[PDB]
C-alpha cells in the first residue's frame, strides 16, 4: 500500500536519479509537507530549489499527485516554475526555479508594509489567480509563506503541495485541506466549496500585511477553525491606520457567503490594485535590505 503508492507515483514522475544532474543540496525551508534545499546544476552552475517530501510522513499522502501533475508544464509570470520531479528512494522530490528574495512572511513578521506594496503583492496574486481559477485549480494554502520574491522584487504564488482540479461537472470539493488561520468558513464546514476559498484566504493575508498576524492566531488550530466557522469575518484592529480603498478591496474579500464573494477577475478591476507600485518598491521591504 505503501509499495503500491510508491508505484504510482514512479508512472507519473520524471524517470532517473536527480543527483546525477544535481549538486550542493542544502535545507534552506520547511514547510508541513517536507523539506526545501537549494543545488546546482551540474551541465550549467544554475541554480535550482528542490522540495523533498517523505511519502511516509504526510498528512494525506494522495495530496502528492497534485502539484506534479497540475503545474507539470504551466508557465505564468507570477507563479514559481517547477522544472522536474522525481523519486527518490522514499521521497519525491521537486525541482522548481529558485527564488532569491525568500517568502513574505519573514517580510510580514518583521516590517509594516505600506498600501502600494500591498497593492502590489495582491495584484501580482491575483493574476496567478485569475488564470489558475479559470482553468478548475483551487490553490488553498494562500498565505504569506505561499508568497515567493525575486532579489529585484516581483512576486510569486507557490505551495501548489494542497491545490485541487474541480470541472464543470464535478463542482465543489468539501475536504478539509489548507493551513487553518487561513481556511475559509464553508471549508472548515465542509460544505460545498470552491475557488472562492483562496479569495477568502488572500484577504486573511491583506490582514497579515496591516496587522501582522491572521485572526486567531495565539489560539491552537482546532479551536481557530471552530471560531472561524461559528464567528463572523474578522475586523482589521488598526481600522484608522488605512485607507478607505483597502478597506473596500477588504469587504470584497472576507465575505462569508461565497456566493457574493468576490472574484479575482473582478477584483483585478478594483481600484484598489491601481496603487500596486513597481517591483523596486518592494525592495526596501527585504530582510538584505531594510536594515542597514
Ligand atoms: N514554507 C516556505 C518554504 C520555502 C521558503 C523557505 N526558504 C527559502 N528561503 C529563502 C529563499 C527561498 N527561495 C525559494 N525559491 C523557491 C522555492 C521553492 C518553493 C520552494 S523556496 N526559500 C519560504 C517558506
Amino acid at each position: 500500500s505503501h509499495e503500491q503508492f510508491r508505484a504510482a507515483l514512479q508512472l507519473v514522475v520524471d524517470p532517473g536519479d536527480p543527483r546525477s544532474y544535481l549538486d550542493n543540496f542544502i535545507k534552506i525551508g520547511e514547510g508541513s509537507t517536507g523539506i526545501v534545499c537549494i543545488a546546482t546544476v551540474r551541465s550549467s552552475g544554475k541554480l535550482v530549489a528542490v522540495k523533498k517530501m517523505d511519502l511516509r510522513k504526510q498528512q494525506r499522502r494522495e495530496l502528492l499527485f497534485n502539484e506534479v501533475v497540475i503545474m507539470r508544464d504551466y508557465q505564468h509570470e507570477n507563479v514559481v516554475e517547477m522544472y522536474n520531479s522525481y523519486l527518490v528512494g522514499d521521497e519525491l522530490w521537486v525541482v522548481m526555479e529558485f527564488l532569491e528574495g525568500g517568502a513574505l512572511t519573514d517580510i510580514v513578521t518583521h516590517t509594516r508594509m505600506n498600501e502600494e506594496q500591498i497593492a502590489a503583492v495582491c495584484l501580482a496574486v491575483l493574476q496567478a489567480l485569475s488564470v489558475l481559477h479559470a482553468q478548475g485549480v483551487i490553490h488553498r494554502d494562500i498565505k504569506s509563506d505561499s508568497i515567493l520574491l525575486t532579489h529585484d522584487g516581483r512576486v510569486k504564488l507557490s505551495d501548489f503541495g494542497f491545490c485541487a482540479q474541480v470541472s464543470k461537472e464535478v463542482p465543489r470539493r468539501k475536504s478539509l485541506v489548507g493551513t487553518p488561520y487561513w481556511m475559509a468558513p464553508e471549508l472548515i464546514s465542509r460544505l460545498p466549496y470552491g475557488p472562492e476559498v483562496d479569495i477568502w484566504s488572500l484577504g486573511i493575508m491583506v490582514i497579515e500585511m496591516v496587522d501582522g498576524e491572521p485572526p486567531y492566531f495565539n489560539e491552537p488550530p482546532l479551536k481557530a477553525m471552530k471560531m472561524i466557522r461559528d464567528n463572523l469575518p474578522p475586523r482589521l484592529k488598526n481600522l484608522h491606520k488605512v485607507s478607505p480603498s483597502l478597506k473596500g478591496f477588504l469587504d470584497r474579500l472576507l465575505v462569508r457567503d461565497p456566493a457574493q464573494r468576490a472574484t479575482a477577475a473582478e477584483l483585478l478591476k478594483h481600484p484598489f490594485l491601481a496603487k500596486a507600485g513597481p517591483p523596486a518598491s518592494i525592495v526596501p521591504l527585504m530582510r538584505q535590505n531594510r536594515t542597514r
